[PDB]
């Protein structure tokens, strides 16, 4: 009566159209004309698509708000995600829901989703878009501000698109310490950080069963690394195989090094920087050479004595300064074909030598046929 | 507020606040009001979206904008936004499988084509010089890309792959060649030869090298310059006739070029070419490191 | 009156008439989807599995709402619900 009037108007002014323009769904009703249609048992309302002649009468509408008419079918739901009119269900993903209709969002802690499958959805307690069908067409669909913030700050880049074509994570291949958030003062300790960035690109076990384990690492793919600040570490950084270092420009004499990596151990009797060579056990079995003397010869390459991890190594202005009294700087052991340029390795603190950030042995390379140093310093 | 319809029925808007429901998203007139739009619109093709036009509003825009934009959308340090530092191309952004079992062909040469789309076929010297004159783009090359047909690279293109393969068992990173036709050559620079009516075709014969007479005399046109190298590893499939065909790259330039692969002990069934490289006409080319 | 306006509510939350109530001392929150503020005219999604028997005690101007079964903050649960 005067209620299906009063209705009209929340309806009508929730959608920002006119009063008259509302019509409440009934078998034989006229459609022509009206904005919006009213669902009197759902107490939903859906945007009715233009062009709906006049005299064209209602037939019925299911509960997936799918209207049948005398001149055809329509999905409203389907209508009204395209318009982003959207209803909130109560609870959420934790508490469990049924969605009937396309244009229903379920909560969930990181931003609203509506299902692109089989209608109707049910959703037991304590579920997650993962345990329902996961999330894609067909299933279910990121809706709405807070979920692309989310989508944004936990994704790749997909949602980014570049030129000629393509979406940003397809561009994105250096990786920098900044990454695992590596202080970078050449104070904090960025041990951990650094060794986790290597881990990620090439994660080799310091033990290993056989010579085809130890070399099975040397057949991974291999990743650019991007060293832009200083980084401070304390135990001797042991470069897998598969990786290239590059930093802008090389040190030449520079009185205090700005970026690359520095070296401040507490046992200055090691090496800052090693490839990695195993050497053979009682037992058969290999391990990483941790000790900073050790160096492979031909004949352990051959007796089986030591077999190398270093292969697909390339450098590029890598800066290493050290605590003054460490022993060795880099340790290039079994790098057959690995290659470097713009190596720097010391710096020019001031003229007494003994204070000085340098090490003692600056470079010491064995078991290391058709390596090249280009402009080493 | 969203008018009923959409750009596919057409509209008229009067207000400044008034949204009109396109495929991709919602957009709001920032023009001169009253605006009409005609039934099967499109923001595109009535006034374009920008300031004065048409601007987008709400989250379902903001995604599709992001998802086909070039990144100007975002800003970066210390100013500027994404776009303006995003110079080097990949294969992924063509979708290339990367597995070096699906056949990756066409993505690369799309790749190539997007940076300096050469005619096999041109009119005369002049023509063929001018595909020398254009922007050179850096490709990033991070998996294994399968391909089968030979790919000829044309000038103005850099390509590096973060390490160079060096009697690698397996190779994770690079092109490996595998045609039916194992008469050819996997990657040719391109030398045009005079044909009798004095036009030019793109060399595709795997045994044609141009000579310096050639090149005098106009019978052989180089297409090969402002090529560099950084890296790049080509594995192929056993009995492949030749590697690399390095003709006419004056100039050009390659580091840590790394063909073959160290498959197993027999050499029969090794990925690795008959022919590693053929060069001519490359007077001051350099190699360096070369394996 | 308070069924126009329980109607107004209802469509701008998308539930059924019948699911708003008011808020008042001593209300039975059970079943509910929708709390109204008539004092502060505003309107909150209420949180699901409030049980018929669980009523009303207070509501605050910042909607917290404290009930029979213990309380919930309307508004942290309205912003988890982007209903601004």
């Amino acid at each position: 009566s005067t209620g299906i009037l009063t209705n009209k108007q929340a309806v009508a002014r929730h959608f920002g159209v006119k009063q008259s323009e509302v019509v409440y769904f009934s078998v034989g009703v006229d459609l022509g004309g009206y904005k919006v249609i009213y669902d009197k048992e759902t107490q939903r309302a859906y945007s009715l698509p233009v062009g709906i002649a006049s005299g064209t009468t209602a037939v019925s509408l299911s509960t997936a708000a799918v209207l049948v008419h005398s001149a055809g079918s329509v999905d409203l739901g389907s209508l009204a995600v395209s318009r982003e009119e959207y209803v909130t269900l109560p609870g959420s993903f934790d508490s469990g829901s049924t969605l009937n209709v396309k244009n229903e969002l379920l909560t969930y802690t990181d931003g609203k989703y509506r299902w692109d499958g089989i209608l109707p959805k049910t959703v037991a307690p304590g579920s997650t878009p993962a345990s329902t069908g996961g999330v894609g067409l067909g299933a279910w669909i990121s809706v709405g501000d807070a979920s692309l913030r989310t989508q944004l700050a936990n994704g790749d880049g997909s949602l980014i698109g570049i030129h000629p074509q393509g979406t940003l994570n397809n561009v994105l291949t250096v990786r920098t310490p900044e990454q695992y958030n590596a202080v970078g003062d050449g104070i904090a300790d960025d041990t951990s950080k650094l060794k986790e960035m290597l881990s990620d690109i090439n994660n080799v076990p310091e033990t290993l069963p056989d010579a085809a384990a130890v070399n099975s690492y040397m057949e991974q793919v291999a990743v650019k690394i991007d060293l832009t600040k200083l980084y401070r570490f304390t135990e001797t950084l042991y470069i897998p195989p598969g990786v290239s270092i590059e930093i802008p420009t090389s040190n030449f004499f520079t009185r205090e090094c700005k970026q690359g990596l520095f070296y401040d151990p507490v046992d200055k009797n090691t090496a800052a920087i090693s490839l990695m060579v195993y050497r053979k056990q009682p037992d058969g079995s290999y391990k990483l050479n941790k000790d900073v003397d050790y160096y492979p010869t031909g004949l352990d390459i051959d007796n089986g004595d030591a077999i190398t991890c270093a292969r697909k190594i390339d450098i590029n202005n890598l800066n290493l300064i050290t605590a003054p009294g460490v022993k060795v700087g880099v340790k290039w052991i079994g790098g057959a074909g690995c290659t470097t340029k713009g190596l720097s390795i010391g710096e020019n603190t001031g003229s007494d030598i003994t204070t000085a950030r340098l090490p003692r042995v600056g470079l010491l390379q064995s078991a290391s046929w058709g390596s090249i140093h280009e402009n080493l310093r």
